[PDB]
């Protein structure tokens, strides 16, 4: 039995209600059921209408089931970019992203930022032929993220661009505004709670617009995953592939559990917990914050400077049933990165705050 | 509680141990870890190497994970054909693996054979310019089977053009010549009895020399499922993006409890159940050959020719807890698809074909 606590940037602790929904998984033969079946395209409306209920989105917009982020990062790019995309890269999920479109032979502009710095919108121009502009809500590997406030500044830079949001590791946390973005994605294993294996592409009429224009124009835009063959599917509630079954029905039980708290309330939730947690930040003699920029500080990943390894400080609450993330890349023995998602309780993270106060002070 | 036994074709009944598996990995918190950890490492390779093992391959050849069999097949055009590819094509499965070399922009040679029908390769030839040759094992929507015996005919009809072998709904039965072929795939959710979202692509040297050569030249073969890409994860036991680590785990521990067994005891196991059915077959008022050609009859997928409904006859089933699949497609009021996979049981098979005996004849 593993009874530690994971405060880990993603995979993640599961939300709470994960294990007995798993059982009733199996108690009704979920991963047995024809992906074809009623049954089937009941648990799939379970999940697609909870997202839609829990994320307030509008009737422009669609629920789209692929395997991983980073296979929609891919399928972004094949889908609505004939030319030339825009980035705002400041680490190493946005920086990947960015590459993606020179390998798939595609010119992108960058807009960049030293990691563990953010983006000041006042101060940036998109080129005019830049199809699509591709933001990050949450940069999990340096902690910093762009408030919805400033995300909202970009649809007037490029009124004709698609605007992309990853918030892989911040989704439900960011109250977006759709009129102003026309497309979001995550993957499952952060802030929803569940194992790896399911990624989630909101998107809307102008995207699905775009990508049918690429393929008018005679362009490949895919396979199996191109939007249009996604869609027809969505529609009768399927997908064109077998897909992670287990993890769509996870999906909709969690929803459904969050639907409960409200959204606005795990926010809430979510804020009080960052709060203990900095708090403590602001007068540790070991910790310091890995951001300077208060405003752009993660709320869902925080990341802090410190003077002691991660490996130590792991070692000090191990006995303590918790461990925290180690700093990403080049900088794992120089930060931590403390998750804060819904499937952390307040009680949970001030055991982590008290202990780690007691111990590293 | 649902106590339906599902002989459907994929997704089928769960390997009789899966319930037990899964109840460690919630226990072991595998949904929990990281990708990048120790202990995803010993679970990456303990399914990787328990493949090995059961397939015994060699040494030239290594074992990928992606997200399903039908991304496997766009991968296998976007990595290892610049221009043409050939396919056997003589039903669904095969037909829509034809269609995305053309989806993507490559020109496929089709050797077709009708619905119901398989290949006699002393009749076949291959274009010298075809890249690569796409083979269907066991196509799961006519119940027809290209036996190893003919697939090893292909390799010198073209000498060095890659040879990929669908495999989704049979491995591990076939007991391929790895020196006759280049590549190997299929999805858990069939023999393998897993539920779906996980795609294991197999495959040798040449395969992966290809990818490389044709990168080299300036192509874009991918991003984050480009064979190198892959392959350089593979060799630290990870993947490029967080995979499907509750699958891996529990293919794991499948493949452990199908070696306690072994490859060949399993496949004396599902030539015993399939003698039961068509022994049945052979005598009943109702059901006759899907497939006309013994020879070409598959073992996993049994399909036949009913005067029956197959709603009908699920009905009658019903109550005795046991469900068989309908026919494919167009074939849904005319004919039955009977999976013998190695989570069904001699015993599950004898009640099944008993009662249709019974209550159908």
């Amino acid at each position: 039995m593993n009874n530690k606590i994971y405060f880990t940037p993603g995979p993640s602790e599961l939300y709470p209600t994960v294990r007995q929904h798993m059982i009733t998984a199996l108690d009704e033969k979920i991963g047995v059921i024809s992906h074809r079946s009623k049954k089937f395209e009941e648990v799939y409306k379970t999940a697609s209408d909870n997202l839609k209920t829990l994320l307030e989105l509008p009737s422009n917009y669609e629920v789209l089931f692929l395997a991983s982020a980073t296979e929609i990062w891919e399928r972004i790019i094949q889908n609505c970019v004939e030319k030339k995309s825009f980035h705002c890269v400041n680490g190493s999920f946005s920086k990947r992203f960015y590459e993606f479109a020179g390998e798939l032979g595609r010119e992108a502009y960058k807009e960049e930022a030293a990691f563990g710095k953010g983006f000041y919108p006042a101060d940036i121009t998109v080129p005019a032929d830049a199809e699509i502009i591709c933001l990050t809500h949450n940069e999990t590997s340096s902690g910093v993220s762009m408030p919805v406030e400033d995300i909202n500044t970009f649809r007037d830079k490029n009124k004709d661009a698609l605007i992309f949001v990853d918030a892989v590791s911040s989704l439900p946390y960011p109250k977006f505004d759709w009129t102003k973005i026309d497309s979001v994605f995550f993957s499952v294993q952060k802030c929803f709670g569940l194992p790896a294996g399911l990624g989630v592409w909101i998107l809307n009429d102008r995207v699905i617009e775009k990508s049918k224009a690429l393929l008018a124009k005679r362009k490949s835009i895919g396979t199996y995953h191109t939007i249009p063959s996604m869609l027809e599917k969505a529609r009768v509630n399927q997908t064109p592939e077998t897909p992670n079954a287990m993890n769509i029905f996870l999906l909709g039980k969690v929803t459904g559990d969050m639907l409960q708290i409200s959204a606005d309330g795990i926010r809430k939730q979510t804020e009080e917990k960052a709060a203990l947690i900095n708090t403590y930040i602001e007068s540790s003699k070991v910790f310091s914050f890995g951001v300077e920029d208060a405003k752009l500080r993660s709320m869902t990943t925080i990341v802090a400077n410190t003077t002691m390894l991660p490996g130590e400080i792991n070692k000090i609450l191990e006995p303590f049933d918790m461990a925290v993330g180690a700093g990403y890349g080049s900088k794992k023995e120089t930060q931590i990165r403390i998750a804060n998602f819904p499937a952390h309780s307040l009680e949970q993270v001030h055991k982590l705050v008290q202990t780690l106060k007691e111990k590293i002070g």
